[PDB]
């Protein structure tokens, strides 16, 4: 069966050896948008991304089920050609009395509108996907607004600023062929053009 039917099965947790790393052809890919009303296969997907990022982000799930963390995910990092991502965004300590600043999984998610100002993350993007050390400022809008569509098929607008920002934008990518690293400038990595906001 395929790696959808596979992850979907009741009984699967996803771990590392579900996802599939940079090289692999699906990762370039131009995901395939989801029909509507969801069928229940891209329903239990984006629930068992969520698990993951759970799984991911509690040190005894990941320790004992060798995650690497994480805060999104998306479905052709999981050979799983689909536009759908999930975003699980811890709430910052100073510990939270809300967990989650963003918890979500979004099909057909696609940036609407966009600041002209820029962003990146000061300590640059790491992915589930890339087995290597890539240093640079990833060039990112700093605001959009995303269209999508949430697990009950409703049709969602949503503006993210900072930190979200990034996540869902790195995740977006994903699922049109688009890996952090292609927004990394390889002549100056570290350049910083006017205007671009850092993410500390
Ligand atoms: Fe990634």
């Amino acid at each position: 069966m395929s790696a959808i039917k596979t992850i979907t099965k009741a009984s699967h947790l996803i771990d590392m050896n579900d996802i599939i790393r940079e090289g692999h052809p699906t990762l370039r890919a131009v995901a395939q948008d989801v029909t509507f009303p969801l069928n229940e296969d891209d329903i239990i997907l984006g629930e068992k991304m969520l698990q993951f990022l759970k799984n991911s982000q509690d040190p005894v799930t990941a320790e004992k089920m060798e995650l690497r963390g994480g805060v999104g995910l998306a479905a052709p990092q999981l050979d799983i050609s689909k536009r759908i991502i999930a975003v699980l965004i811890p709430n910052p300590e100073d510990p939270p009395k809300e967990a989650y600043a963003l918890k979500e999984v979004m099909y057909n998610p696609r940036i609407i509108a966009h600041s002209v100002q820029d962003a990146a993350l000061a300590d640059g993007e790491g992915c589930l996907s890339v087995d290597r050390v890539v240093e640079g400022y990833v060039i990112r809008h700093s605001r959009v607004t995303i269209e999508y569509y949430d697990k009950n098929s409703d049709k969602k607008k949503l503006k993210l600023k900072g930190y979200q920002s990034i996540v869902v934008q790195h995740e977006i990518d994903h699922t049109n062929g688009i890996m952090f690293f292609d927004r990394i400038n390889e002549k100056n990595p570290f350049e910083i053009k006017e205007g671009l906001l850092l993410i500390e």
